[PDB]
């Protein structure tokens, strides 16, 4: 029997959107969809004789849309794409003693990050929240993107605007003053549709980044103006928050503090990368505190985080 996935290998899809992997087989039967992510492989579903049995974790998430209406079409559909769903998907068709397989890499692009232009909380109406997202090399995040970010581990007890004019915030362990509409249950708390002129923070979605982000330093660091002038001296400019988080997502160790474009300094952190300046290999991390952001005096001395 023959199996084919007619799609170029680096299949790129956005965060929170859907995914369709075409898989067609010829049998001169049982279908299995699995996914290898780094070192872990997860069986997504197994179909046979018209019935599909789906992984419990991927319930209402993966499906075979054209099966069994077209019994020779093992096309897979994956909904609500979190950045975890990246990896190499395997479509394997087996009959009796024969079996064939095909693979396809999926790269879920984009990252959802918080923005608050100054240390003052909740200062952006809907329009100016969108403007802040635009000025930080991003768009205003859709609620699906924020849901995927929460499913990936994002948590911040700060209400922020979204694309659908709603104001939400994700939380895994409910805290005092952070329960919202989910009681003491985890989830993405929402305030519903709000008036276009209510002030909150913003949740932005940074999709892609064509240039590169790097640290420009000096023996005495830089004041903010010196950092901007150092970036401009190298034919570059101070990286925005979206560019910073896109570089940090791509694997660049941006944990060290440095001047960003908006006179702010962020310390990106996660459960996988909780340390800075090194790593503690004999220790695993379960919980990690929310991302920290300082709005230092313009005279403070840091590295420059330039983008080119
Ligand atoms: C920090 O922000 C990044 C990007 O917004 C996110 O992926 C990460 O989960 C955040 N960390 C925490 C602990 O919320
Ligand atoms: C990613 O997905 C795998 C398989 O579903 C799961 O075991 C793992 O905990 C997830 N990790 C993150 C960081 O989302
Ligand atoms: C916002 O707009 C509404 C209706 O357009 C108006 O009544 C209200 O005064 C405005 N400001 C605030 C803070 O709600």
């Amino acid at each position: 029997l023959s199996v084919s996935i007619p799609q170029p290998s680096p299949l790129r899809v956005l965060l929170g959107t859907s995914l369709t992997i075409p898989c067609y087989f010829i049998d001169p039967p049982r279908i299995k969809w699995s996914r290898v992510s780094k070192e872990k492989e997860v069986v997504l579903l197994v179909a046979t004789e018209g019935r599909v049995r789906v992984n419990s974790a991927y319930q209402d998430k993966v499906s075979l849309p054209n099966y069994p209406a077209i019994p020779s079409d093992a096309t897979l559909e994956v909904q609500s794409l979190r950045s975890n769903d990246s990896g190499v998907y395997r479509c394997e068709v087996m009959h009796g003693i024969e079996d064939s397989e095909a693979t396809l890499e999926v790269v879920v692009k984009g990252i959802v990050f918080h923005y608050r232009a100054i240390s003052t909380r909740y200062t952006l109406d809907f329009d100016r929240a969108q403007r802040a997202c635009l000025q930080n090399s991003a768009i205003i995040a859709t609620p699906e993107q924020l849901q995927a970010a929460y499913e990936d581990g994002f948590h911040q007890c700060d209400a922020g605007w979204l694309a659908d004019q709603t104001v939400r915030y994700p939380i895994h362990t409910p805290r005092e003053g952070c329960y919202g509409d989910k009681d003491e249950f985890p989830g993405v708390r929402t305030y519903g549709i709000r008036d276009t002129n209510e002030t909150y923070d913003v949740y932005c979605f940074a999709e892609e980044m064509e240039g590169e982000v790097f640290y420009a330093t000096s023996p005495e660091k830089f004041t903010f103006q010196e950092a901007a002038n150092e970036c401009r001296r190298l034919g570059a400019r101070l990286a925005t928050t979206g560019q910073l988080y896109l570089a940090w997502q791509a694997g660049m160790d941006m944990c060290s503090a440095g001047w960003l474009a908006d006179r702010s300094v962020r310390y990106p952190i996660s459960k996988a990368r909780p340390n800075c300046g090194g790593n503690l290999l004999g220790v695993r991390t379960v919980y990690v505190h929310a991302n920290q952001t300082g709005y230092p005096d313009p005279s403070s001395r840091y590295d420059a985080i330039c983008y080119t």
